[PDB]
């Protein structure tokens, strides 16, 4: 029953880059109107905005409610954000279908948004420290990148699956360069032009327009790639090269009944045939998507070889390949235009982000079956099946 | 169709009182373990833990997840947090209901959690602070009570309702007195012994058992009530003891299909018949419960008559009164055992907390159709109709 | 030549005690007036104020000046601070002495002030930390109690002397209790009333007048002292019981020439016949007083044995004995009224605080030759010889 | 009978510029070795180091001791810092001169050093912040630039001298340009070569040698000053332009007896013939240089017109005029090589920065009498007289 009317994301910006001082709900707003106008639908009629956000400290009350009211959504709608780490971005889009598919609502916007750049450092000083140094905790490292279960960064969870699947530094770096090259090819030709909405960086030295993914490294050689030190495990494997950095962006989708889109002349971007989510051992968290995807395909009714296009989050090359190897889809059909390693993440958005890449790329090549999938810190994964109407 | 087999709520703590130094997820697990034990269900068979949480600042990746693990819920079940302010904790239950109702999960735990105590101060300190003074922001006040739509603390959006509803200082006081009598009474007669589930505050020179709501004051006399000068408006009428204060508390209810509960020989508290969330003019946020209720009642097919028991978020004297004056339910069945004023508030779990009381009162007095409803910052209501078997 | 006409000091306050919210220049100011009053010189005849202060962060431009002004010193006069750690309050009396000596001033008020309670926490936030955690530093510990060369605490340099001069846990505790008991006594016999000037802690609910050193323990048992665990070297011998506290307080002297004193018919507290400062190995910093006092005595022309009364700074019991055995004066003329371990240790003021004790017990019993000496972090010591007139 | 046998200064640095991350004492060290090695004196003969400094917060125990110990001054010699604001650097030379006069030392190294870039933000937190937001004070602004009595700026007191002395917006800007242009010439012709000592800013990606005052602006237009808006009082007369900025640096000079120099065969940069300091009205704080300069000259037995060369602090344009119109000397001989608006200032060190400039230009142009003078915040002033040998 449930279709994706419209789809949009901002361009993804570098850490402390273009959007360094741009608040998440602001990037949220932009994309909220974007999917409004591209479905041809008026915020007047939006029932609820569901935004995944991971790092919300300091942005004031309920940043879902701000991004919506800003982008025109009237007061009679409702707004709530949510968090599943990387999954947030896509799971919102699942959550949103469950609203229409239960009679509980007619029309929803969903996705996520994220300013890793605007994340505050923090301290609980209600008691007041009478004597001693204290740590100013960086919520982006803490709430965003740090396993609450072992003590190490995500980067180690990668190393445990590296050693597990025995993914060598030569192969891992090979994966990286591919994703840089792919995404740089994809960029030059306007293969991202469709889904992107420009964002207007309100300024004072003038206004400056952003409609390019500033994280893709042009010319990225297998050698520049091989001159790196392992960013975590000092003779482990994971480097900056073959691992996503820290970024900002948003991405959303307007959902409605197949019967409703029909009434309005809207030519949907797809229809959500199924979604799933599963949990695993936090030490090896990147193995989320394997169980996650296959749950989806049981619910969707498809077999793995039915898939025309995959967009599987390359959080870290190591786990990216772990998903690829084990599942065994046609590798040349995953991240055709590039993975996270090259475009970045912005966590809270990373899933609606790749949903955008997926969808517009289905639309443009007559692919009919696709699936977005991502891994999760804590040890989980999410998946979604999209079949084009 | 879907029922609530069990529930449990921690006793609600005072601000920087009994749970002063306690991480909400650790209150979380306690409530989770509880709903299981009582109802007879084993950790493994839980699919997912959906938890409301407004001030997760600094706590670590997916705190819902951290609660989950700590209560025994296996590495496979999923967990996520979400936010719609005070309405998070009831709304989380509806989102639990929808997991069952669509084809996605057998057994969900839904609730909410909140440690107003551990809430940090913070500043954005990435691009450095070149030169000048800067502010450390209180995230409890920033992200919890400061509607980032006008400038001021919730307290005067309460004033904004009194103003039109002319609710004189003596009626605002007389509300509190009543609630504080009704609540303290309830407890004395033992009525919170059912809902609550003891928690352990793990001190150094000994452990501490908490299962008494420390916020409840005694001998609630109109006399003391009427001398607190206007807290929020320097020429106002909503005061600290007639606006719900800052509190710590977790609370939750276990969910499964009605057939599943019987298959499991588990004596449900009641059945989730309908729910509702609606928007209203943000300035006058307190009125959420007015439009939400109708819808819920309408969806349930009940007119107010059929309600034998009700709970409405006593956020303020200013907003709770108008609500009963508008909808026109009979007061004699609303917050019988007490409301936010006397019990406490605690954002992320308030809605879940009032879930518990309603259900446990329903059992031990013979109401068949209870309803709960809440106001939300930014202009929102959330509503649920409950039928017992 | 140059002589001390009058003196005063405040009570010494405990850490976050009677002066917790009382800025140091406020304490210094009372002292300035006192020494003015007590001599019969008018605030307007003061040429310059010299005040050692070690923790001045947060306080404002030249707090020395602030005190001078609040005490009523004309703005035609000058005021500056200096920092030689513990020796500050006494070097200051010497620099003051130099002013008059060379004939570039006539009437100096000199001493020191400190508020260890009022120290702030800080961090250099201009460049900003792009990501990861930074510490908020205690300026008190950092700038006030810690050697930057070998990087350990000022407490550790006590373990050095402890190990090196072979002082038992017992005999250090003995010293501590001796110091307690002596002070305690001198308090009850009223021997501090003369040196001490009251201070009015202004209060929202009422003034409080502080007139007694509140750090001194009454009936302190050896048992109490002997059960504390070693405060720095967890495998050591120094503790919080035989180590001076963290204290607030000020103290000062009014200097002029001997000739000028006579014109005014002032009966001075004694004559500065010499001073000195030396350096020693930073690791055992407590040792300063050895060659300092040597230097000072030789400059004066005095055989150690000619001393009638001595004050030596008890940084820790460890250096205090070390200073004693090595120099060898009869310990029955040393710290006749207790020492820093009992009375307190307001860093900047300490060197003036002992000078006061010395000056007042000197006169009270009519001693001809006296010596004050302190030990200093970054391996130094300062000593001045006073003779009565 | 006391002389300056050499001097040296680092290049003065831009705020957050060349030295943005150099601990002040590191700059001191360089200056120390420098004066030793330009005089034929070995660090081991140094008796004491006396270094002015206003913003040491965060820098750990006694920064001036760290400076001396890095420079190799023996641990047997002593060290202290001091704070009479802008006067610090020069007063320090005068105190160093005092120590020798009285026969308490043979060789002092005295001057100043400052690092406004490494000044920290801070707040007082032992009390306990119960709730609500709070400030993080900038110690530089709070502790270096703000008159503690009226609570405005050092730039606002500058507006006072404007009205009271009648200096138009355009009258002052031209003076500022004059300075800049005087200073751009002097640099180019290498007139700063003698005094400046290169400092190596040890760098992870290579070392970098700073050997030129980077604050100076080439091709200074009178326009670009005149363009500037009032920065201390919305509708005032002062601007960020005709006012001195914020800077890092250090400077010092080595002192000894005249006959001592004689033995050693040292051709001395000059002879201290006298000095003085005074206080003036705190609101016209910049008017300090007036009576100090006078009382200096009178002490030296000199007429203002006997002076061959003059260096007067350009803390602002406004005082600079005020001081020149009052004292009444040939302004052709004032700051002959530019002044502090263009060379920047760096409070603690300023005083010796001009001393260096005075001694070296006196030498190169064969001047036989000189004068150094600077205005002090809080309401003071220090001037010293030099006569060449």
């Amino acid at each position: 029953s449930i279709v994706i009317a419209s789809a949009a994301r901002t361009a993804v910006g570098s850490f402390n880059g273009a959007f360094a001082n741009t608040p998440a709900h602001e990037l949220g707003a932009t994309v909220i109107s974007a999917v409004l106008e591209r479905a041809g639908v008026a915020a007047g009629e939006v029932n609820e905005v569901i935004l995944g956000q991971v790092l919300p400290a300091g942005e004031g009350q309920n940043p879902a409610r701000q991004a919506a009211m800003k982008a025109g959504v009237p007061q009679e709608a409702t707004a709530w954000g949510m968090n599943q780490l990387c999954g947030s971005g896509l799971r919102a889009v699942a959550l949103g279908m469950q609203q229409i598919a239960t009679g509980d609502a007619s029309i929803i916007v969903a996705g996520g948004m994220e300013s890793m750049s605007m994340a505050p450092h923090c301290a609980h000083l209600r008691g007041g420290v009478k004597m001693g140094d204290f740590k100013m905790i960086d919520t982006m490292i803490k709430d965003g990148l740090t396993d609450a279960f072992y003590g190490y960064h995500m980067g180690t969870t990668a190393e445990n699956v590296a050693k597990q699947w025995q993914l060598s530094r030569d192969e891992q770096d090979a994966f990286a360069v591919a994703s840089q090259n792919k995404a740089e090819a994809a960029q030059k030709d306007g293969r991202f032009k469709d889904e992107i909405v420009p964002f207007i960086v309100k300024g004072r030295k003038g206004d400056i327009t952003v409609d390019a993914d500033e994280y893709i490294r042009h010319g990225a050689t297998l050698d520049s790639m091989a001159k790196l030190r392992p960013a975590f495990d000092k003779e482990g494997t994971v480097t900056a090269g073959n691992a996503s950095g820290l970024n900002d962006g948003a991405a959303a989708a307007l959902l409605m009944s197949e019967a409703e889109a029909s009434r309005r002349g809207i030519q949907p971007l797809g229809r959500i045939v199924s979604w799933a989510t599963v949990g695993v051992d936090p030490k090896v968290m990147g193995t989320g998507p394997i169980p996650a995807s296959r749950k989806a395909l049981e619910r969707a009714g498809w077999k793995i070889g039915d898939l025309d296009l995959v967009e599987a989050h390359e959080a870290f090359a190591a786990q990216a390949c772990a998903v690829n190897k084990d599942l065994g889809w046609d590798p040349s059909i995953v991240n055709v235009n590039g993975g996270a390693i090259a475009i970045g993440n912005p966590i809270g958005a990373s899933g609606a982000r790749i949903l955008n890449t997926l969808l517009f790329e289905m639309k443009r090549r007559g692919a009919r079956k696709g699936l977005a999938t991502l891994c999760i810190g804590g040890g989980m994964g999410v998946a979604m099946c999209i079949e084009s109407l």
